């Protein structure tokens, strides 16, 4: 399947695609604003990841750092990023079918679109200044908005045992985003698709 990964924002983003265990196509790339990048994902993948980071340095040999969503200080990620990271996550052919989210569950970095490019289902979307006006105890140093859970670390916000509610942080990212995940165990806002659909992810849409 394939994914155009779209920079709108007026700053440079280092974009990565990861399931958790390798990269996905080239894991990463530097992306100035306006440019693009297209990438190949192996049919069936489960939990798939893309998102953004900012302010990265990378040296020649990949290696480097990033103020926001950083996978253990490379170019090209092969895990997960460190939060504050707004999350476009996905499924793909599990059983006919595939399956799309925007997660706020590990932070919010960048707005973000994520939209299929091929008929059959609706995108989603959270492009609020969720940065500007996150709550004061939720702030990233380094840039963007903590989920609880990061900031805590208690059962409540990291819906630890399957048993938890939504807080007065979880609201703060549904009253901005209610199409994306608030939480660990909120109402689903998947959307489904057909399998092997293709898609298109940009950043800072409304930019």
């Amino acid at each position: 399947a394939t994914f155009e990964i779209v920079n709108r924002c007026s700053y440079t983003v280092w974009a990565a695609a990861s399931k958790g265990d390798a990269a996905l196509d080239a894991g990463g790339r530097q992306l100035n604003s306006g440019e693009s990048w297209t990438i190949n994902v192996e049919p069936g993948t489960k939990g798939g990841k893309i998102w953004a980071r900012t302010d990265c340095y990378f040296d020649d040999s990949g290696s480097g750092i990033c103020k926001t969503g950083d996978c253990g200080g490379l170019l090209r990620c092969k895990r997960f990023g460190r939060p504050p990271t707004t999350l476009a996550e996905f499924s793909l052919n599990q059983y006919g079918k595939d399956y799309i989210d925007i997660s706020n569950i590990k932070g919010f970095n960048v707005p973000m679109d994520f939209s299929p490019t091929t008929r059959g289902c609706r995108g989603v979307r959270c492009a609020a200044d969720i940065v500007g006006q996150c709550p004061a105890k939720l702030k990233a140093p380094g840039g963007g908005c903590n989920d609880a859970c990061t900031v805590f670390q208690t059962s409540e916000y990291c819906c630890t045992t399957g048993k938890c509610g939504p807080t007065e942080y979880s609201r703060f990212f549904k009253r901005l985003c209610p199409d994306a995940f608030s939480y660990v165990l909120d109402k689903p806002t998947t959307v489904t698709c057909p399998g092997s659909s293709n898609y298109r992810v940009t950043f800072c849409p409304t930019a």
